């Protein structure tokens, strides 16, 4: 099964709520799944790709997926997993990054659709920007509508917010309110698109939790979250990281990690990865696993043209 | 000095910061030193379509400041009442409809201007008074988008100071807990202060003792952001009798005061009226000799009824009282 396969690959790390309450994810798995991306930079990087890949897998299986650009949330800054408060970002810069992210996400989905077809009937891929609905949201109207549905006790206790909340210098009201906006986003997408699932890296669990808890509080509806593992400077935009550098980053992965990366970053069937690995024991010199990993990812973010310059450049050298 | 006098009456129970400021509150109020006149505001939330006797004490505080030559603003919380102030309570108020709050706010603006009118026409004292203005915070919040607000001032409000307010610490402990909207309420009141300070040069906020925390959040936010000094003043909390004639008649209002117990009448005379303290003392001495006359109570009832309902209201009140 889809969930089963991704869990097996290691791409889907966990499913929530654990209780699953009324139902439980395996059961509803055309669903709509979304994942947000905050434009703190004018380019996505290799880590964000893992979350995007999670969406692609669901789309390939027939589900509709939404890649949300956080044009409004990036103005505040996600405190999840952070020790220090973020340097304030100019609104103008945030909107410029947002426009760039939207184009970046569409270019990736374009490469996906054109170079990784499998003849299956895929769901849709849509890029939205939360600033679309926040620019119409007035302060007090928002607080009067949904403010009573959030409990300070729950907000203050999220694990994701403890690093900043419990710091010696304290967290700002903006940092604290961030999770409310992400929770609202989930609720908004649930109401306008039937979105019942939100995917993100494990550092996003808290924000996702407040979202499904929020929605289950207003409606006895059940919605879920899926996290992807966090893998630990390599950008997806050619003007910051050329195809050659992106390719080299993957091609130089250690033998001990190369197999996990093939599972996480490519669409290659598990049985084929087994083959590439067994073939490797027999021919360490060819660096087959690494060459295959680099090719798949580079083709995904920079197309054939990019893959070609990438290989030709490495070969020449 | 204005502050000493009102402290003497028991009306201004507290004011702060006490020291550690370029110029202290007393000198800021002083006609001769530093600036003059100052601008002071007090917020009133239209959770009902009428003010009541408790709100009157806060209003009286403004009146006293206005009589000393300062400008006073009576703020109707058309936006804040949509949420509800959690201060001094353990129960989560059940919010009213936007439409209802809008109508209440309009009635309040009218009730406040009516009291101000009675004050200026019936309680002149020969001095040159400052102005009295009514504003509604919905005027600026209706132009505030959620994210623009959080981005603009969200970084200057610190969860630490916000979580520390006793009122807030009280609700977070209660078995019922606390909603996000009740928590955010103090941010709006704090912002209101900053906004009036910036636009009108308002440096003082007045409120009942339950407003201490909310006024403090204003002080912190303003100081943090501008390095400027602002102040708060609180009046005593007193123990529903409405100020709106069609909800509570002049006679009924009059009654609430005249039926007051001797053990409390003198305090009410000091808090609710403009009578000089020496006169209030004399009144209490005549009463100890002729308790039956209920002089203090009648004096108190007449003063307030006249301020709330004018001479016409007091006459009607007296007609009914005589009849009985
Ligand atoms: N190194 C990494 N490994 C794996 N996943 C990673 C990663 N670095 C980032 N990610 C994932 O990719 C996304 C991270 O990008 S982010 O722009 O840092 N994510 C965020 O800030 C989200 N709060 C954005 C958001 C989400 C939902 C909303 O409704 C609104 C905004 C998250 O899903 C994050 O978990
Ligand atoms: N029983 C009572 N005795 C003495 N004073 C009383 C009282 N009942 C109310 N008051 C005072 O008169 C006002 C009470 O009215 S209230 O509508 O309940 N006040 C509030 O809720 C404020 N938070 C309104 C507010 C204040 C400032 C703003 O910028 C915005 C709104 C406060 O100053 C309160 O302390």
């Amino acid at each position: 099964g889809l969930l089963a396969a991704q869990k097996a690959r290691g791409l889907f790390k966990d499913f929530f709520p654990e209780t699953g309450t009324k139902i439980e994810l395996p059961e509803l798995f055309p669903q709509t799944i979304y994942c947000g991306f905050d434009p703190t930079a004018d380019s996505l990087h290799v880590g964000h790709l893992l979350a995007l890949l999670g969406l692609f897998h669901l789309q390939r299986a027939g589900h509709n997926v939404i890649a949300l650009v956080g044009g409004a949330t990036a103005r505040l800054g996600d405190p999840s997993g952070r020790t220090k408060e973020r340097e304030a970002l100019e609104t103008e810069r945030v909107r410029a990054n947002a426009r760039a992210l939207r184009l970046g996400l569409e270019a990736l989905a374009a490469n996906h659709q054109q170079l990784f077809t499998d003849g299956r009937s895929w769901g849709s891929f849509t890029v939205l920007d939360n600033s679309a609905w926040y620019q119409k949201q007035h302060l007090v109207d928002f607080l009067a509508a949904v403010g009573g549905h959030f409990r300070m006790g729950t907000l203050l206790s999220r694990q994701s917010v403890q690093l900043r909340l419990k710091s010696p210098e304290g967290m700002s009201l903006a940092e604290f309110f961030y999770q409310v906006l992400q929770a609202y986003d989930f609720y908004y997408l649930f109401q306008r698109y039937g979105c019942r699932v939100q995917l993100g890296g494990s550092d996003q669990l808290g924000n996702i939790m407040s979202g499904y808890e929020f929605i289950n509080k207003l409606t006895g509806e059940d919605v879920f979250g899926i996290t992807v593992p966090l893998i630990t400077a390599v950008w997806l935009n050619r003007d910051k990281t050329s195809p050659f550098e992106l390719y080299q980053f993957f091609v130089r992965q250690p033998d001990d990690s190369v197999e996990r990366y093939l599972k996480l970053f490519t669409f290659l069937p598990l049985p084929e990865i087994d083959h590439i690995m067994q073939l490797h024991v027999k021919e360490p010199e060819r660096r087959g696993p690494q060459k295959r990993l680099a090719a798949e990812v580079t083709k995904l973010v920079h197309g054939r043209e990019g893959l070609d310059s990438a290989k030709r450049c490495t070969q020449a050298l």
